[PDB]
């Protein structure tokens, strides 16, 4: 039994744990802590390359200027950043440098169109093929769905470092976690377990229904043990996707949104020599127009690349056929990429990649209309895809729950 | 890219392994491509060999054959080169009254097993000295699914007659025992090198969902441990999972398959060493307890490492247990070796390491040994089809019928 109940230890779970902890209107509760996974973190997950290489298999980057929140629980738990460098395109084609003049030139027109589908608005600069080659060129496939419009696209252009060149956030500065993010959510486990918090990680939460003024919910472990726990609040701290394989009626009683996602593919490779030194690629990012979309080399350290949507799917199909022609393909979109012949490119010492089915899903925190339950994610801010997201829904999520207490 | 077989076998465990071996060798299957599935990242299903520590092989799973019963396993093990070695843990050497007195209740009321053979064997155990001593007698045998009022005094006999730690009970001495010297998982692997080497495809990771029939084949919807959905047509399928599997697909199970009905039971492991093998004072090496104890049965390995191993309820109290914490689970531990033993608490140290395994479906049970869906044709392969459900040689047995079964289909 507990007195407060969060479902997901990722960085939303964890950050409204230390919120109510801190909290002195509700000092003495049981807090306990679900995810269905081994360890915390969610969608951060830092790993070791091989050697000594830290790497980011899912959130990598983040700005003080659009992530204030996220800065400053950086240093509240002492973790050091380093400088993202992958903020420029150092070798722009055609329709890169064309893009950037679209965009400008357009711009004065989002206050009456702002509406209308990006590709459609983009069309405007020289007609249908002219946009998809521009849009195309700025490496994210999910700005072609004809949910996403003009005005959305520009606030989703201006917040990715790889392109904020074409939009009024040019000057916004970028870092990444010097051991990984996984040191911060490990920073605050710590502080929360220190706090007297209870962690089950290995429980997937089944069913949730109402016991009077608590919850009861139904929860197995990776083992098929069931396990039922019954709490007097709940937060869950899960990402659309999750809720919707729960029995709450997601998002009919909760908001009057509805909610995607895409998936999202990162591939990470070391070389017996950082051969990219001699086509002065270092701390570089490519975007191409080929499967591997977005190419970065990092220093002389290891190169990856990163995509989602359709070609996503496509290199986690590629997996599964076998390490071989995974290898193969990515060999070989590397030449292209390059502009020089198969033959030149390398041989990798070792790779890691990881696929997330809903890598990126789309009031900063929800209630349940009847229930009373509280929903915490990313997808419900203005900072949906990022950090920063988790940390405004889990204030405010903290927030609704100190609300409930005092009632 | 597209996914596609010949013959795809969902099931990396036993059966799964050997009816893949089964067709490869076959003069009339050649030049088929065979592609095999498992949820888990490794083959092996319920047979799970680890390291505890430093050197110490240990069967969380699977963990004791004999040759005069199971004999295609016996020959499984030497095909393949696995040695193996005595399994210790077949007499009593501390027999309880109670556990001497089942063994004279059974012999003397085996007269009326013919008229009164078919009620639960709690109701005939009663006959001897009522309800209260058949409790206790029936408790000191170790293993609690011979409570269940569905396990006839009948079954009852051959079940105990067939463990080696209470075989005494009913004069089965005869029956030797083994262990693998290296882990049962070394059969597995030689399994599976061999039907690799021999050009099947594994494909490790992946969770059947769902079967459609496609013309004279099969669609299979697949999902790996990321979610990504795998898509894979084949012409012939054998499903290689237990019955627990079966019923979470759309097959039917098992309405189209059979007239049996099936269910299991859960297990659970727990291995422990220790800085000194302080259980040889007491002598207990080699030996194992049946006590009135949460433990249940604990046996001592030498002067490697102790275990126990539980079922039913008492599994599932030692997997709550482990969900408080390792503390609480370790110091539950402790308790009930004191009590076992007879000894003070303070006298059991605490392990250097431990480790333990809960199979929700430990042991499947319920007529062929391979069954077929009436309808689709896909065939099914598990020891619980056999007269050894719970043991790998039904997994065996039953992967011989389905490879004929299979090989009937590829020749019609
Ligand atoms: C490849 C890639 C790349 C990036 C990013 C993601 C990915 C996948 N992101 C986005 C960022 O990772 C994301 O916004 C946050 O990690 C989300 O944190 P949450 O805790 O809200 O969800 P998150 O998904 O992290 O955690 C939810 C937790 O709930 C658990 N859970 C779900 N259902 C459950 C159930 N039924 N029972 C029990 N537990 C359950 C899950 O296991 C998980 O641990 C990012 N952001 C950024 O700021 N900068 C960046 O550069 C990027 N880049
Ligand atoms: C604790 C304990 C102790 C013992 C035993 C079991 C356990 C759990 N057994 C029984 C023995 O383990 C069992 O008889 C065989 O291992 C069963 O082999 P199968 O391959 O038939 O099934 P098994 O369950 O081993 O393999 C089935 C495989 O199918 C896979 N699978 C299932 N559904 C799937 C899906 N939808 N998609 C993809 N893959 C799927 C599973 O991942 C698994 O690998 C035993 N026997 C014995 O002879 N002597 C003994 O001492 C013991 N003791
Ligand atoms: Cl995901
Ligand atoms: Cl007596
Ligand atoms: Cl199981
Ligand atoms: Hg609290
Ligand atoms: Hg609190
Ligand atoms: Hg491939
Ligand atoms: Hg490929
Ligand atoms: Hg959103
Ligand atoms: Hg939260
Ligand atoms: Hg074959
Ligand atoms: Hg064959
Ligand atoms: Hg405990
Ligand atoms: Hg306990
Ligand atoms: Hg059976
Ligand atoms: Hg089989
Ligand atoms: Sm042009
Ligand atoms: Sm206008
Ligand atoms: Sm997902
Ligand atoms: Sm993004
Ligand atoms: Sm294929
Ligand atoms: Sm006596
Ligand atoms: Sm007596
Ligand atoms: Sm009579
Ligand atoms: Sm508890
Ligand atoms: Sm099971
Ligand atoms: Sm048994």
């Amino acid at each position: 039994s507990s007195d407060i109940c969060i479902v997901g230890a990722g960085i939303s779970g964890l950050t409204c744990a230390s919120h109510l902890l801190d909290s002195p209107a509700c000092r003495g509760l049981s807090l306990r802590i679900f995810d269905m996974q081994q360890e915390a973190g969610g969608r951060i997950r830092s790993k070791m390359l091989d050697g000594k290489a830290s790497i980011e298999l899912g959130a990598g980057r983040y700005s003080p200027q659009l992530h204030p929140h996220f800065q400053s629980a950086m240093q509240h738990y002492s973790q050091k950043s380093e400088v993202y460098p992958f903020t420029q395109l150092k070798f722009k084609s055609h329709v890169q440098q064309k893009l950037k003049r679209a965009m400008n030139e357009l711009s004065p027109r989002l206050k009456e169109h702002g509406k209308e589908s990006f590709l459609q608005f983009v069309s405007r600069y020289q007609g249908h093929d002219s946009a998809v080659g521009m849009i195309r060129s700025m490496g994210y496939d999910a700005l072609f769905l004809p949910d996403i419009s003009a005005e959305m696209a520009y606030d989703i252009v201006g917040k990715h470092p790889e392109i904020q060149s074409v939009t009024d956030n040019d000057a916004n500065q970028w870092f990444a976690a010097e051991t990984g993010f996984a040191g911060l959510i490990q920073g605050i486990k710590a502080k929360v377990k220190a706090a007297g918090a209870r962690f089950s990680l290995g429980y997937r939460l089944l069913s949730v229904r109402t016991d009077g003024d608590g919850y009861l919910l139904q929860l197995a472990g990776d083992d098929g043990w069931k396990l039922e726990h019954r709490t007097r609040h709940l937060i869950l701290a899960i990402p659309p996707s999750a809720m919707a394989g729960l029995n709450v009626d997601f998002p009919e009683a909760w908001s009057g949104a509805r909610y995607g996602s895409l998936p999202l593919f990162k591939g990470f490779l070391t070389y017996g020599e950082p051969w990219w030194l001699d086509y002065k690629l270092d701390d570089q990012v490519l975007i191409v127009d080929n499967p591997l979309r977005k190419i970065y080399f990092k220093g002389d350290k290891y190169l990856f690349f990163y995509t989602d949507s359709e070609m996503a799917n496509y290199w986690r199909g590629c997996v599964a056929e076998g390490e071989d022609g995974y290898l193969e393909q990515i060999r070989t979109h590397l030449a292209s990429a390059l502009g020089i012949v198969r033959e030149r490119i390398p041989q990798p010492l070792a790779h890691v990649h990881k696929y997330w089915a809903h890598g990126v899903e789309f009031p900063s925190a929800l209630s349940h209309r009847d229930s009373g339950i509280i929903a915490c994610s990313d997808a419900y801010t203005e900072h949906c895809g990022w950090m920063e997201g988790g940390l405004l829904s889990a204030r405010e999520a903290s927030r609704l729950l100190l609300q409930r207490i005092a009632a």
